[PDB]
């Protein structure tokens, strides 16, 4: 009737009883409901095929099975978009790991400022009738509930202004065979020199892209403006190319919703 | 340092690395932060000594170690008090288990209503039925993504479940076997409203009720409890409980429920 699934969040190693005939969406929505999470479009269940990132399909049946509950997509504006504390918390921990691992470049002042908010996010600080009265008074102060962790939001507001924040990088080659990087993020598609992940050479905002097409390892970005040339590029791995397109669709659509 | 702690919820398991010198409050607040839970006063970390329910102390150091994250206290009004969905969800699962186990008596009509809301709470949330790339393919994959990714709705069916459940006489009552000074075998009910004395052959309607606002004090000394009412016309109620671990639990539930009762009356 059910089988055990290990779900790893940034917080904990969790275990769920997944029904035999359940699809990816049923397992995913169980995890979300467990964490009281409604802002679910950011998240997915990740695993690795060979050495590539893979995200669990929501329409396929799920079949110690292990997935990582992670953000696939990032907000453009953390304060406006992360309304629930759980979403703020999960983003905070994922972004902080990327800061500490130096996956996101961070300048010295931002480093010490982020570190200070992380410190604040880490730390929140017989019976006689007379004993009954003392135990009444003591209980009120001891049981008032957790305050919302505003430091986590202050952290994300600094982090989101970093050039490398929420950018997915992929090694690519243009039609001349020049090695470059592709950045897929909230704002659009970006082409980088391989030795500068901070400042793109070219940017294609999602509103300025007529279409993207993919055939036989070649991507084509068709801009909305006919004065701007089409950008064709190559990526060698097919499993990586499927991931790029997944991130293009999601980020495009979340971009459009943010513009009402 | 650290040691592994298993935290079992109502339908999931989570493992945490608990620091050696950490107190119960450190471990408890880590679990609450993991679930994004701020309405924490309802909850505790439960374990069992011999066959009795025990709750982990927040000032004592924590020392496969397993605790159950459960509600120790119940709201008087679920809709008003369970503002966060997580709190609603955790109460829904705990109360549903008590309904299905028949720990809370439920009449047949309420039971089939509860079962219908449980179906809707299970899937209605995200499923309204309740259980190469060409430029043209790019356009189709854009349009398909919007409908496929809408977010989870607040699981309102759970609140509807709790609103039916909270009107059941046995809901949120902690029962304890007790004897009065004449030696009559009776039950003590500890709940959000006060203390209740039951005939053992009727857990639904109490013989005597002492509302928390109408209790001057409670005292306990060596197996015997004393309820002193506020009104001097009402006699003091003395009763006996045989098990010492059960008596520590009774007093814990008396203090918490008394204090939550008073906060609700501002």
């Amino acid at each position: 009737k059910t089988f055990t699934v290990r779900i790893v969040t940034m917080d904990a190693e969790m275990e769920f009883n997944c029904e035999m005939k359940w699809k990816g969406k049923d397992l995913f929505d169980l995890v979300c409901r467990t964490l009281g999470l409604r802002e679910t479009w950011f998240f997915g269940l990740q695993y690795t095929i060979k050495d590539t990132v893979a995200w669990l399909k929501m329409d396929k049946k799920v079949l110690p099975v292990t997935f990582h509950f992670l953000a696939k997509f990032y907000p453009e504006n953390a304060e406006e978009e992360l309304v629930q504390e759980i979403t703020q918390h999960l983003f905070f921990l994922q972004v902080k790991k990327q800061i500490l691992d130096e996956k996101i470049y961070c300048p010295p002042e931002a480093s010490v400022l982020l570190a200070s908010y992380a410190v604040q996010a880490k730390y929140g600080d017989q019976m006689t009738p007379e004993m009954w009265e003392e135990r009444i008074t003591a209980w009120y102060a001891e049981h008032r509930g957790r305050a919302r962790d505003e430091a986590e939001m202050e952290y994300l507001k600094i982090a989101q202004d970093l050039e490398m924040y929420g950018v997915n990088y992929f090694a690519i080659r243009n039609k001349k065979g020049t090695e470059l990087l592709l950045g897929v993020d909230a704002l659009g598609l970006h082409i980088y020199d391989p030795e500068n992940r901070l400042t793109p050479k070219i940017s294609f905002p999602w509103n300025e892209i007529r279409n993207i097409s993919y055939s036989d390892k070649e991507f084509t970005i068709k801009p909305l403006d006919k004065k701007i040339d089409v950008f064709k590029f190559n990526s060698s791995k097919l499993r990586v190319n499927k991931l790029i397109l997944q991130l293009c669709i999601g980020n495009h659509d979340l971009f459009m919703r943010r513009r009402k």
